[PDB]
């Protein structure tokens, strides 16, 4: 699809068996999801943005279905205000910015 | 152009006659620029990001070139880690997300 940007580019994702709404975010290096359980090992990390840093749990090799497209990569979990699909997974679904 | 997302989508902007680097950010509602001087009056605004909120100075109808494309709109100034071009100006330059 071609998504215009008059409004937030929100899509449905499936992660860890759960459907969630997430923002397609070219400004995010990493994919950041609100608190949930995910399987496997994790390690703590800090990520920073406007307003400062939050502590997250980093899970590797997580599969997410993004608007019907599967992708695998690292997902960090923590007290983000919005679920964010960052560049590490946007690349995997072939997303580009065009103008 | 068509911008892939393997690297941060950084572009050159021109604002007040000065060139700056900025991130094309579909996850940003608003365009947020590091401290600089802009003409006219400003209004207060709070923006909420990943680590909480910040106060910014909102300037309207600012002339800004983005990757060679002319925009005139709202720019807010404050302590952002990087200059971000948000959807308010991405729409003016005709940007879409495509996959
Ligand atoms: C500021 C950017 C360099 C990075 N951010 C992604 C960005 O798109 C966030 C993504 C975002 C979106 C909503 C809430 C929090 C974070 N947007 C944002 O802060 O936008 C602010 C300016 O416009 C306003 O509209 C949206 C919030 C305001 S970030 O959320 O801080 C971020 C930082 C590091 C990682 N790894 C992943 C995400
Ligand atoms: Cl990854
Ligand atoms: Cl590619
Ligand atoms: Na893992």
């Amino acid at each position: 699809p071609q998504i215009t940007l008059w409004k937030r580019p929100l899509v449905t994702i499936k992660i860890g068996g759960q459907l969630k709404e997430a923002l397609l975010d070219t400004g995010a290096d990493d994919t950041v999801i609100e608190e949930m359980s995910l399987p496997g090992r994790w390690k703590p990390k800090m990520i920073g943005g406007i307003g400062g840093f939050i502590k997250v749990r980093q899970y590797d090799q997580i599969i997410i279905e993004i608007a019907g497209h599967k992708a695998i990569g690292t997902v960090v979990v923590g007290p983000t205000p919005v679920n964010i699909i960052g560049r590490n997974l946007l690349t995997q679904i072939g997303a580009t910015l065009n103008f």
